[PDB]
């Protein structure tokens, strides 16, 4: 088979881990910089990935299921980490220099051309929503950042399960803190499948026929 | 390097094609199979990937430039192929069945148990819209998939230029019927990099410091 279709053909939604087993620090290293190297529109970055890793970040995390999407709880304790795919509530022009000037460092921009690179920055202005927010803009950014993820640990042969399932909210009121003009959306377990009761690592993948999603033209 | 490091710190986005190559059948058929592999909130797959091959529809994707994003025009008829990600702007249960129904094809699930399958639908029912449309629950599915479809490419050796200075209105005028019931806010052009023209191909990839981006709990 060929490698790229074996590790997307492989990969699945872990339904079940084992508690025993952790993510190596050499592995969970290069899955992060590969967040970091993640494509965004402007090179904007309007994201923060957090990672929940110590037993007292687990139980935060664990108590972010009280009242919704209980389903998804036990996976908290039982898996090695958790990472949090937070998305910027604005994107302001400062924060936008944060960019330029790292860009002027790692010598791609000129600091003159660093004013004249600030043009690019309309692209976000007009993305702007009602309350001034640009949300509907940077949750996607940061999805695109999970899809990357996705692959990148179909790579490594480390199991996951992305969740929706979770309570945004009450994040917002744990990690209160970390979460500071952001939201999170999607939240990520990854870890390896118990080797018996995991049921989904048995079952057959579905996708929609070629022709329902692809039209060439 | 690390394969995946290495994928991610050379992979960049194309400022210019060499219109003398194209991208094999092979390898478009692999990145095909790769975005229809790719995962999404409750298998909804809330997607449509629209290829632009031919030289009248790459006609049709040049027009769509005539008002806006001039600068993104010169890759259509110079690149290989360009993907439009649309996405579903209202998902409904006769969207979900679809899938469902795949799925008890796929022998991933019974008839029986396609009736409590949808179950899962009030994920969906969650995501509505103060008019009905799931547009900002759909179009970050199609962005993981970009993801996806990034880092895909990267392992081909392809080029690419993602592209959301596009004009989404006109490309509903365009591709009228194919994009009927989605919405298209994100391209990508695909092919090989001009040789000496693509000043990207030489400058330094830029990103936020590690601790600016990751918080590890
Ligand atoms: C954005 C997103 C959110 C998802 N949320 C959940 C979740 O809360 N719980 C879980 O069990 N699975 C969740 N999944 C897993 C999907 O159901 C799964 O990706 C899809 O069915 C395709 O199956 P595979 O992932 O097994 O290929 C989610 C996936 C995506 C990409
Ligand atoms: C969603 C998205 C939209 C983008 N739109 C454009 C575009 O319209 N034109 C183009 O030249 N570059 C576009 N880019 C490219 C980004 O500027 C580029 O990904 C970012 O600067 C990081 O650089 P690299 O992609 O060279 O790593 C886009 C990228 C993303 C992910
Ligand atoms: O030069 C660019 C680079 C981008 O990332 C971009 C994104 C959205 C809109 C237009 C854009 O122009
Ligand atoms: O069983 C599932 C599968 C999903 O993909 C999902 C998504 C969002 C919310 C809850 C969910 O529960």
């Amino acid at each position: 088979t060929h490698p790229i279709i074996h590790d997307l053909e492989n990969r699945y939604t872990s339904k079940k881990y084992d508690p025993s087993k952790k993510v190596s620090q050499e592995d969970l290293a290069v899955l992060l910089e590969a967040l970091r190297l993640s494509a965004s529109s402007i090179n904007s970055q309007p994201w923060k990935f957090i990672v929940i890793e110590s037993d007292a970040a687990k139980q935060r995390m664990h108590d972010s299921f009280a009242n919704m999407h209980q389903f998804n709880q036990p996976h908290i304790k039982a898996c090695s980490h958790v990472i949090l795919f937070a998305n910027k509530l604005s994107y302001t022009r400062d924060d936008y220099d944060v960019v330029l000037s790292k860009a002027v460092a790692d010598k791609r921009i000129t600091e003159e051309q660093k004013e004249a690179a600030f043009a690019s920055f309309k692209f976000v202005e007009l993305n702007c929503d009602e309350n001034g927010e640009h949300k509907a803009w940077t949750k996607p950014q940061a999805y695109l950042a999970l899809g990357n993820a996705l692959h990148t640990l179909a790579r490594l042969n480390i199991d996951s399960t992305t969740m929706e399932g979770i309570d945004p909210e009450l994040l917002s009121e744990i990690f209160a803190d970390e979460l500071k003009g952001y939201e999170c959306h999607v939240a990520l377990a990854i870890g390896y499948h118990h080797p018996s009761e995991d049921y989904n690592a048995s079952l057959p993948k579905s996708r929609k026929a070629f022709e329902d999603v692809i039209t060439i033209l």
